[PDB]
């Protein structure tokens, strides 16, 4: 069986839209909590974060809010931990994707040898001298392989960044906007991807059994999901800031995490980029929300083909 | 060739929402008998049944208007066996999904050694102990399994009832919403399906090629269709009581319907669950009503890529 | 590397419908050729064929501005002559489908060999004498198969027609309206398609391989994509005069178009039946531009999975 921990981040400072922040609130009043709880789950909240204000706080270079975004993510890492050591699969209710710096951080402090895997439009993989926008949401990969040191520079607010993950320890799922540099460290590290048009090549199916046999396959070990909803297309999850046309459907995105689920090595979750102010109207904003409940109710057992308790119902 | 005889069952007390009774209504007037007459068939008839109100129907424990629905069910099942008597497909136009006692039932009379494709976003096979809404168009396929007989209580209206399908005979596809009690019942009797999930995992092509080889691979044998409009995605046929995002996509309701009339072997067809009062909009009224008009062409030979008559076209 | 060569076709007499002769117009205006530049490609932008009224041009029979057609196809094939011995990649912006006679027959005068790929929810293949509609729009493969010498009348306007392709070297894409007659020339010359319901059978990975496949497989030579938006669903590409429900998916509409730019033989391209005039709103058309746009950058190297230059990005 399978505990949770649920962790609020709300926080924005990885790009420039306010509203992001705002996710871990739409998604408790959603009633993700008492969803889970319908399921098999032990669910425990550890509240929303306390982002304090750092009001000084200019670019480094031209990386955005490098302070703000540092802290914050080294907040959340020791909170994952916490959780983690508590036995607890985390969930991170986002608040931009920068996060995810501090998510598999401080999961790896406690499971060293997970594995991610990422679903997303964008591989995020940018260093802080590649990007070309300066937000960090489209960096927190490239602080994270061990491989691309040596190409971080000494960025306010991340001396507390130790890479935890190799190349060959995270797949991407959903890419279908890539920078030319991000390509290029793609290539060059040689990471497992499956773009858009993979998935239309081979089937999510096909995708989803070669995502875990390349993960798992020599050995079973724990599998953080970074999940940023603009992944999916933005007939499903239009209230995010980057939307993508093209995405994965809603039925891609249940497919992915109900096979995550049923690995039993879910060991955490991020659920990001719920930006509930950027719904053109009151139902795109419901229907984003709507769609990463689902999401995350996938990833802890609810199965579209029905569950049941072990009794016997037929009394 | 074949011969078709169209059955209208303007009937709507298997569940809540007035408005069903006139599916057969709105199917006829968006032209199907003509549609159907352009094509190879040889098209009688045998209008509407007049259902006559059953003004004294209290529950039976939970079960809501059980006289209603057993009488339209036996009403029907007489109807379906004369049409097929006659030597033609049933097709009965609902009207709820409880019909379906019926329909199959009728179907049986006169061919016992048939199998049944429900393409649905429910499984519709609570008893009447299992159900927790009382409403029996969620209860029509625990009546006809033999396994079952035993856990059916004498439910006033259904005296008339004997289960005709084993366990075997049946075929699922499209599932998304399935109660405990019912994801049980699938489990202990060893039931096939196909949800979203394993839609998605093998795609349709694999899930007819293997839908039908399970029903047809001992040997050939008469199919009867039970088509619930919400087997569909919402964003196909949004006019219908229970909507469930993430269903069978417009092309893949045509593929089902395309590859069982190439079976040669359609013998009876239910097009269920077309509620026009539901509809937000008249375009979700059309558009609803024009997708069950394609799914029911394609039953009878419209395909996508093209008819022609066995004659010299290039004269 | 790949020459690039446009030519704006603002032609519309082969179907009823006026707009689409300002297709060329939206689609530059949407800054295709910028976006070309972009890439590695190197752009000469031809200009609009200024096609001269014929204010004389009755029916032959009842195919429909046969004169007007005739010559503007005649025009075309010139031009796109010029562009392949410039040696670079035609690209044509229509205009009506019936343009494809002198996009083939012209670029056909410089690569006799070359293979088409028909991406269209129409056959296009109604002779004068099968079609209902006459609109030449409906028949210029007709007027482009050898084998169907002999059953072309001679229309005015097309005596300048020399058929240059066979029937095994076209191949269907998208295919879900194909007439009884079209239907009959399809099964008895023996064309290859891949009709929506194959699409769904095989899935578009499979589509492709085989399509690359049978027309590729004894020897590599040119290919010619003539895409009409129609083929792709109306809810990517509604500014069209046929919109035909169930069709290919933007994703779909990409991945053919990625795999055939990864071939390195696309030889030439038409950009067909784009209607600004026809979208019920604003937003539809750009919807439709913007696809269009995309489908053709992707014949040029544009790649979901990101693009990057022959150099070291991490400096
Ligand atoms: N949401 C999002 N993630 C990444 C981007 C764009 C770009 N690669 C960047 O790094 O800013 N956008
Ligand atoms: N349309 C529909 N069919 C079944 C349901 C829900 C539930 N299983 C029930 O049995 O009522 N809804
Ligand atoms: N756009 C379009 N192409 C073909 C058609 C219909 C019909 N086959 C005809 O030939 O007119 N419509
Ligand atoms: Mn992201
Ligand atoms: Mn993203
Ligand atoms: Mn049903
Ligand atoms: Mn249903
Ligand atoms: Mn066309
Ligand atoms: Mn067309």
């Amino acid at each position: 069986s399978r505990t949770i921990g649920i962790i609020g981040a709300p926080f924005s400072k990885g790009q420039p839209r306010g509203g992001v922040e705002e996710g871990p609130t739409v998604l408790r009043k959603a009633g993700l909590l008492e969803k889970l709880k319908e399921q098999e789950c032990d669910v425990k909240d550890y509240g929303d974060l306390p982002f304090a204000d750092i009001p000084n706080d200019s670019p480094f270079q031209i990386v955005k809010n490098p302070r703000s975004v540092g802290k914050a993510s080294e907040q959340l890492a020791g909170k994952v931990a916490e959780v983690k050591k508590n036995g607890r699969i985390s969930l991170v209710l986002g608040g931009d994707h920068s996060l995810a710096i501090g998510s598999i951080s401080g999961h790896a402090r406690v499971h060293p040898d997970l594995g991610v895997i990422w679903v997303d439009a964008h591989t995020d993989i940018n260093t802080p001298l590649t990007t070309t926008s300066g937000n960090l949401h489209g960096q927190p990969v490239s602080f994270l392989l061990k491989e691309l040191k040596g190409k971080i520079p000494d960025v306010p607010g991340f001396s507390w960044v130790t890479p935890c993950i190799s190349a060959k320890d995270i797949v991407y799922i959903g890419l279908r906007d890539v920078d030319p540099g991000e390509h290029y460290i793609l290539k060059t590290l040689g990471i497992k991807y499956f773009s858009m048009t993979e998935v239309d090549r081979l089937g999510i199916g096909k995708v989803m059994e070669e995502t875990l046999s390349y993960l798992l396959g020599r050995k079973k070990r724990p599998i953080h999901l970074s999940f940023d909803v603009d992944g999916l297309d933005p007939s499903f999850t239009p209230a995010t800031g980057t939307p993508v046309v093209g995405g994965l459907t809603y039925r891609e995105g249940l497919y992915i995490t109900e096979e995550i689920y049923k690995t039993g090595l879910l060991s955490g979750l991020d659920i990001m980029e719920v930006n509930p102010s950027l719904g053109k109207t009151p139902e795109e904003v419901t229907r984003t929300v709507n769609t990463a409940v689902a999401i995350t109710l996938a990833c802890f057992g609810l199965a579209r083909e029905g569950n049941h308790k072990p009794i016997d119902y037929l009394n």
